[PDB]
DNA sequence: GAATTTCGCGACACAAGGCCTGGATGTATATATCTGACACGTGCCTGGAGACTAGGGAGTAATCCCCTTGGCGGTTAAAACGCGGGGGACA
């Protein structure tokens, strides 16, 4: 139900991890929100933060903003939700 | 010492290179002619455009592992260098 990658970054805090470590982003992804400013982690943490923890508000930001379809958007949604009920 | 004579000198001659000049030739140019091949105009009709749908190809992440990179220590096989010379390039 959960990928690896998943698990790594639920486990342990983020600190400063690159944006693409979370689950759901991978290189292209990655290299996108890069350009779009989202350049580390936690920013992705704020900005999932602001949208008050809602699914669909940040599901679709995400989809504008780097393009991800529906299964990244949803994987890396679910993984900040994990982290932050574990640590926040 | 005088006269006759052989070697050299100057005038005549000849030969060769370089330069001055002109003609024949071909090349580029102005004028004039004209034709047939390019340019434009029209009918139509066939091919390109537009709207819509289904589905498969491709994008993108996740993951494994292999194989590419880097490093080390010896061990020589091969490269560098100099030097004499003779055969090959060049005129």
């Amino acid at each position: 139900t959960t990928s690896q990658k998943h698990r790594d970054f639920v486990a342990e805090p983020m600190g400063e991890k690159p944006v693409g470590s979370l689950a759901g982003i991978g290189e292209v992804l990655g290299k996108k929100l890069e350009e779009r400013g989202f350049d580390k982690a936690y920013v992705v943490l704020g900005q999932f933060l602001v949208l008050k923890k809602d699914e669909d508000l940040f599901r679709e930001w995400l989809k504008d903003t780097c393009g991800a379809n529906a299964k990244q958007s949803r994987d890396c949604f679910g993984c900040l939700r994990e982290w932050c009920d574990a640590f926040l």
